[PDB]
């Protein structure tokens, strides 16, 4: 229970052992802000395994105006690393030093007890660090020193875990506009929320496959890839003007592939910026619901492309697509949240959700699973903007010349609108280009 | 408790029984967000009343990866509705069809019970179309179909009500400014909770009559009207000077009827636009507080004067005014709420409002007669705008040549000021013009 | 229980007694808002002290639409002023009027009781505006009143007190810009709690003083002040090029003095504005962190500076600072509070604080104490602007003749940032200068 940092321990005093040293700060007794602590260090006589109380023995730490704080330095084993802390803390204890008698510097190693009282931070030194301390208070010499913590400490092992199901089709009423402007503008929550490790998101997409009776038919042709594996009806529905569900099919699964792409590489929030520039840049009234308009965003947010073509593979094929076949299974109720049958469908902690799509609905059903002093900044009714305009300048129109990009981060993402220089509102498309 | 839709129940397959048809969704069991559900429909053998559970007939509907949900066909009768759906949701069922007996199109007919769960959307339907389905189905065709709620469940039935009791006097002090910057702050936030059907508002106001020993008198000349049946301080309170109570009772009785009328047409949020506009256009150090500029309001916001000077009446009468009768009345103890004394006092929920006076105390309190999942947005700790620019450009100046307009929605609601064009600050009179 | 003011009432009628009045309104059963109440008074003949029901005397105040309310004349004495105003609020009555039979106008004199329920005014009168009346309703003449309570209701004698320990220096890495990016944008939030009384902050440092074996050597003569009695670590850590930490305690005082000076005065919020403007316009890395510079922020914001190089002294003396030892004292535990060793330590209502530094995690922290009703408007979920720009102009630049300053107040707080005039963006030094 204590990670590993280098950086955090530095001796001041005796002169003989100055220098930054190794140490595995603990991962309870320690706030999340970072900071600082110096003081200087006790080796007790009697109880050096702090397995019993130290007023038992008589000891005290005694803390006094302008005295430094009293480290101590406590023998591993006989009892656990918690109930060391708590007794010193008792004592007076500014912060636990435990020296592992065994030699390794990697070994690190609990029931939900009454713990979350210890607020001193605690640390595990390497045993020549520990016994040249002994060494250095045997022979009369203050050894003052300094912890920094530092950390935020993330904790971001288990968060809020969210699955939305969406549809990339824009044309199919107010039931389609209100998913793009609920992406629009959960986009820079869900990015911060994201970044920071507390939301793990996955998009989710809805296909069927074409029945026997229909299968080779003109509708099943229309609505249906890799052989009427995966479907999706017309957005249009006249089917002579419509798309049909073939280019809905597929550029639903490339949002899903650019998901599968950057989840790998460690950036999700990426996903976001994809299908909001793409309800921008390539709309269908225009006729750019294309592949190449759409290629052109995976290129302007350096999106690798041959991991998003080979997550699609071959649109048209016998063979079965492995992200398609794992959304359709997907869908399948996996326990307590139940087979998902509505196309707009958002599921958080595995237990679906009712409420409106408002922003601040869906955040508020999420801050429900966050701890109480684990909350995000976003979540404790604070409005934050994003921080993607500073690598490649989020992908907008950028003219070094003049200092001026068509880039901003704002709290509904990044946005690349045209920037206005001295009063002109240049107007161009976006990214692309950008002129007076 | 079924509210009929026409366009959201459509059919795919077979092509002999395709198109659109009328449908009553479900007031329970359904999401309040809009979207989609496409799936087949199966007509089980035995329990078609759905009034018994389907394990005991050994019916399970067994949803599988990419299959198509299974909407059931049940009959009615025998049973409650809520039953119904509640038993299809164990074995698996998307969503239930029920066909009334009756011929009837129209018909559509409990206590609070565990009913909460139910999450499959329930429709009624003809039982024209409900019969075409059971011969689709006993002829060996599959009927695939596509149900689309789409409303974003208002249920505004039972809001919250709150009343205001106000004066339209701008000279009194700072408690009358108070006021002003309370409801030129609040009206952003008013106006989207009485569109959203999410609160019922009703501004009130404060008369007196005159004492018999006072009768005729000349202090009752200055202070009331309708030959003293209705009567306010005077704002300056010197009398020689000031505006008199009569002019502020007229102005009061003004604001009132333009709610009475504005009410009626289904606008009552216009009201807030006018108070606001009132105290910055007709203001009583300009000498501007009278009748021709505040009737130039009810011009610019294409409030009906007729209806408005017909509420008003005669000012000077001895018949009463209904408004302003209706009005001391209003004042008296309905019941839990009690008499209204002091000036600027809200009551919310029939309950009065001692708190202070800031938009979110005002709001905190309101948000609490609203039950969970049913919080507005605004309630909601999300900040919007209004959405008044887009009528009229909400009566503010414009110049259609440029592309330019003095309206701009904000979160205080539409505000009237003039633009700024190409970083010259236009310098004008709000909407009767602007000019750089 | 009362506080007094004068211009609250004021009499209409009778023309013989009419006029303003003192009157101490009472502290509870009023609304925090401020408002008006205008009526009429009746004297009761049976229980005129009020101690006992009304409904015992058969006397009740019958409230009617377009009457005035029924305020009551209370003789003091034979019970307690909470069981007066509950006895008239049960009859119906708007308001009491207690006459102490005391001729002292000055002397206004329990346990928490069933008295939340009282929203009716309370109010102590002189003996002779309390005798003046009772002639006059033994006359036959009415008596109209007006009561302006007005006074928001502050109520601040009780409410949150948070202390926070700081470092000034900017180079010691994240650690230190965590907390200017915390003082930066909390600033606009502590001002406007401190300005209406909902908090007492106080700004702590933290040094140690030299042990008694390093006494006099090179390392002390570095870190510390006034012969080794009050120390910080260097900056940079290098001495070499480090400013050592004589500069980083000589500009700590001076910020703790700072507040010495504005606490003293009345204006606490003013070390918020040092601080930020601190890190702005003195950074070590420019080579400003000088006390010239320091002293120029001193004279931009009209801080008293004999004040403050009194409060810190002779920097080099055997002497004991007064504030520094107040300080070294301060960090000891204090009861529950415990002893202070972390560096970015808050302690809030003498609890320490664990959490994320985010200004909403620390303002949710801060709501815990305030009780329902009492909450401020930032705590309120509501974000808002301060008012410093209207005085000196914030300190900021500015220049008359063009209506146009550097000053503009944020919900961070005043920032004397260079204004941008017809979209021309000027460049300056915020308030030193400004110039196109
Ligand atoms: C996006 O990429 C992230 C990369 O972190 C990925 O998250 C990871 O997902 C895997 C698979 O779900 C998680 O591994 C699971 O972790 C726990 C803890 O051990 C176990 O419950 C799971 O055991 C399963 O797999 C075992 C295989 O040995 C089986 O024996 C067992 O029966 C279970 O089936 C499993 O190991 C992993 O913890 C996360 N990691 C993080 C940091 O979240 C995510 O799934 C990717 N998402 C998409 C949509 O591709
Ligand atoms: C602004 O206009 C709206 C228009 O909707 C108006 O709201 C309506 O007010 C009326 C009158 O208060 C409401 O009707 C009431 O509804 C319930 C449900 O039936 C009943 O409690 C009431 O019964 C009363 O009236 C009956 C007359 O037949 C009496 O027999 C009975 O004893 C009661 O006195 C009454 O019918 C109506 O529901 C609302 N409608 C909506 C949609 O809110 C509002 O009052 C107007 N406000 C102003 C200030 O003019
Ligand atoms: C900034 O200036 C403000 C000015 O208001 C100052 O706040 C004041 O602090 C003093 C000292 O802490 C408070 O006085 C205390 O009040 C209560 C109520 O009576 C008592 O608990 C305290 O008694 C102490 O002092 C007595 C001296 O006669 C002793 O007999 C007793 O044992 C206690 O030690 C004490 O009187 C005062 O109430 C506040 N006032 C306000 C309005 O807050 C604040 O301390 C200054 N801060 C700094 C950092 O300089
Ligand atoms: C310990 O923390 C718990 C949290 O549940 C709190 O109730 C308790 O008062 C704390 N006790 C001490 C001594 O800090
Ligand atoms: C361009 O802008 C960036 C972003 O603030 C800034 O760091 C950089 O110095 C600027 N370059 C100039 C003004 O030449
Ligand atoms: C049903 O809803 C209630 C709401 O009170 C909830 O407590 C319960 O867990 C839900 N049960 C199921 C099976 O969804
Ligand atoms: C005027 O502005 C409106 C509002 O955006 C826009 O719809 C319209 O096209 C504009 N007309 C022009 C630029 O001629
Ligand atoms: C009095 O106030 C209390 C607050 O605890 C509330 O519960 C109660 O209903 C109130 N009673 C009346 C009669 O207003
Ligand atoms: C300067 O600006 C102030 C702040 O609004 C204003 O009160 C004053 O009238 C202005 N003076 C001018 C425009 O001469
Ligand atoms: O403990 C549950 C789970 O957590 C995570 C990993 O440490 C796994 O190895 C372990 O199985
Ligand atoms: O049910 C209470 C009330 O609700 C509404 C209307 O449906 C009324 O007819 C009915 O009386
Ligand atoms: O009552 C506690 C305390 O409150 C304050 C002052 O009124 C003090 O005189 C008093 O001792």
């Amino acid at each position: 229970r204590f990670v590993v940092e280098k950086n955090n321990l530095k001796v001041t005093s005796p002169d003989s052992i100055k220098g930054i040293y190794e140490c595995a700060i603990g991962n309870f007794g320690v706030p999340q802000y970072g900071g600082t602590l110096v003081g200087t260090v006790v080796y007790p006589k009697s109880n050096q395994k702090a397995c019993k109380s130290y007023s038992d023995f008589d000891i005290s730490f005694k803390s006094k105006p302008g005295r430094l704080p009293t480290f101590v330095l406590i023998d591993r084993g006989d009892c656990y690393f918690t109930l060391k802390a708590w007794i010193a803390q008792q004592a007076g204890a500014a912060a636990i030093l435990v020296a592992d008698s065994k030699a390794e510097p990697l070994i690190t190693m609990s029931d939900a007890d009454y713990l979350q009282n210890i607020t001193i931070p605690s640390a595990l030194i390497t045993k020549t660090l520990g016994d040249s301390i002994k060494s250095a208070l045997s022979g009369g010499d203050m050894v003052n020193m300094k912890l920094d913590w530092t950390e935020s400490v993330p904790h971001p092992d288990e968060r809020v875990e969210y699955e939305l199901w969406t549809n990339s089709n824009d044309e199919c009423g107010k039931k389609c506009d209100t998913q793009i402007e609920f992406l629009k503008n959960f986009k820079g929550a869900a990015q911060i929320l994201e970044k920071g490790g507390h939301t793990q998101f996955t998009p989710h997409y809805i296909t069927w496959y074409c029945p026997e009776a229909f299968t080779l038919s003109k509708q099943c042709k229309s609505q249906c890839i890799n052989h009427g594996r995966y479907c999706a009806p017309d957005p249009e529905q006249d089917f002579t003007k419509g798309y049909d569900g073939k280019d809905v099919v597929v550029q639903n699964l490339r949002q899903a592939c650019v998901y599968r792409v950057m989840n790998d590489t460690g950036k999700p929030w990426v996903w976001w910026d994809y299908v909001t520039d793409f309800a921008i840049r390539c709309p269908m009234k225009e006729k750019k619901y294309t592949k190449e308009c759409a290629d052109g965003i995976i290129k302007s947010l350096g999106i690798d492309l041959k991991k998003v073509d080979k997550c699609i593979g071959d649109p048209e094929a016998d063979v079965e697509n492995p992200v398609l076949k794992a959304e359709q299974e997907s869908q399948i109720g996996k326990g307590s949240r139940g087979d998902v049958t509505i196309l707009p469908t958002l599921v958080v902690n595995n237990r679906q959700y009712r409420g409106k799509l408002e922003k601040g609905a869906v955040l508020k059903a999420m801050c429900s699973g966050f701890q109480e002093s684990t909350e995000p900044a976003i979540c404790l009714t604070e409005d934050l903007e994003t921080n993607e305009c500073l690598e490649n300048n989020g992908g907008c129109w950028q003219d070094k010349a003049a200092n001026i990009t068509a880039c901003r981060d704002t709290f509904r993402g990044r946005l690349c609108e045209c920037p206005t220089v001295q009063g002109v509102k240049f107007v161009g498309d976006g990214y692309t280009h950008c002129k007076a």
